């Protein structure tokens, strides 16, 4: 027992991290097979970021201007291309440490692990969730661009995120591994505000199921509710509307605990209306929304 | 910016995880050089755990009874010995993936990363702290014994913890890598209650410094206090007494923010006396005590 914000073991991803330098700019690259992926703004000076024309800026760059270093060995760059907001540097050597992998574009509400890197070297690993306004509440300092988000299914790494920007609000924006930004952000030093950060309702319910499994039961009540009734409360507290798809994904958790999804919704409803009255749930004094129903099943069953 | 409960990149530790089986019991082992470390209760049946005599139980075990599997390859066991509560299985092959390493016995209040494993395979990684009552609030299910805690200084892995037990309260007990339990616990299925879980005061202050650095400033007040005055409040709220050593370790954080340690103590004091009034600090609605002053400096500077 016990429930923790757990990240995936990052070894498979650490083996892909490289450093990319173009002129005076250094960031992280992801080396998979004979290709290094990195944010296209590696070609920018801090001056260029106000209003860059990446196609024009790229015309001035040749293969030899992209210095790619894997630990202490230098990769030979034999090609470069821009796909959306990422650069693809074809190197002459396949990364011998390339794990089985996929590139996936995740939905808001989904969680992933971030291996924060600086100059091609990993600093740490933490769990994240793509917020409903398509930002992530990360921990990134200058030089962290190029760090990636991922999930792992047994031996396959699904890369979902690549870090590109920090909003003036201290929240983070980035792309999937095809270079497309999540949400409306652009790789430009401009005023970009994020939308409402709503709470991921399905994740809070799943975390309430994790809490009942681990002994925190005080919040369980004598009530029930309906999808429409619950959603009126969810709307008042800027929570995502719960759908029958969400009820369905919560099925296994409902099955193992014997607490019907709508009964848990009524516990959540009372907690929204009354707060926690100085109490805690799984060591938290707020309703945690960055564990999906899959993460809870995975942690509560011991999947490796 | 942004502040997260970050774990160390676990790749170096994943390369050491092996599976150990003795009879019907399977747990995790740590393979470093030509030695596999694992909890000695691998030799026990669930029946033996009520009152085991490990020396007697071990007399019945030979090298060939300890099955050690690294991924899918079988290690040949050429020796076995019991050091305190750990077994040391000498294998005929040095682990080619052994990183630079040390064995350290940490103090209460110190933090470390746990690579939770099942059958020699990593499931996830999370940050922990050795509680002042020498327990850890982990996430461990059956088969997680043998999973290790560690810190990393550049390329050197300092192993500090090895998981052995779950208390009837759902908290966790284990040893350092010499087999000595932290706190008074024994590897036996008996009533073992933990002492008072006090809050690690120096870590809360360090986390308040991390919050000021990242923009959460609302809790800063017009007051100051003294070590003795603050400690009267700390005693009332079961917080660890703050010492001049703690004030000293907080020096760099005090220096970079310009907020004197005793002024931060007065912010902490008001927060203890008044609560957070529905507000949050670094996305938490409680005072976080599992970031040491070193963890905060490391995260706020980008150490790799
Ligand atoms: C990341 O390492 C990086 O390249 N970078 C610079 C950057 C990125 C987006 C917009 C502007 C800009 O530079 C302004 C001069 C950056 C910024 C913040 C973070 Br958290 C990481 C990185
Ligand atoms: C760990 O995998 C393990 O071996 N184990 C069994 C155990 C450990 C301590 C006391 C008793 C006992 O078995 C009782 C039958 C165990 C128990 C709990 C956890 Br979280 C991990 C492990």
């Amino acid at each position: 027992s016990g429930f923790r914000k757990m990240a995936f073991p990052s070894g498979k991803v650490e083996g892909c991290m490289v450093q990319v330098t173009c002129g005076t700019t250094t960031l992280n690259g992801l080396w998979l097979d004979d290709v290094v992926y990195c944010p296209r703004h590696v070609i920018c000076t801090s001056e260029d970021m106000l209003n860059p024309n990446y196609e024009d800026l790229l015309i001035r760059k040749s293969n030899h201007n992209f210095l790619v270093q894997a630990g202490n060995v230098q990769l030979r760059v034999i090609g470069h291309s821009m796909q959306n907001c990422v650069l693809k540097l074809k190197v002459d050597t396949a990364n011998p440490k390339t794990p089985k992998y996929k590139f996936v574009r995740i939905q808001p509400g989904q969680t992933f692990s971030v291996l924060a890197c600086y100059n091609g070297s990993p600093s740490g690993v933490y769990q994240c969730a793509m917020r409903p306004n398509f930002t992530i509440k990360g921990s990134f300092l200058n030089g962290s661009c190029g760090s990636v988000g991922f999930n792992i299914d047994y031996d396959c790494v699904s890369f979902c995120y690549m870090h590109h920007m920090e909003l003036p609000t201290g929240v983070h924006a980035g792309t999937d591994l095809e270079g497309n930004f999540y949400g409306p952000f652009v790789d430009r030093q401009t005023a970009q505000a994020a939308g409402t950060d709503t709470t991921i309702t399905v994740n809070v319910l799943a975390w309430l199921y994790a809490a009942v499994i681990n002994g925190d039961r005080w919040f369980l009540n004598r009530f029930t509710t309906t999808l429409n009734d619950f959603n009126l409360v969810a709307m008042k507290y800027n929570y995502e509307p719960l759908t029958q798809d969400h009820v369905d994904i919560l099925g296994p958790l409902s099955a193992q605990t014997g607490i019907a999804v709508l009964d848990m919704c009524a516990s959540l409803k009372e907690l929204l209306q009354n707060g926690m009255n100085g109490r805690t749930i799984l060591g938290s004094a707020l309703l945690e929304d960055e564990f999906t129903p899959f993460d809870v099943v995975r942690q509560c069953s011991g999947v490796t």
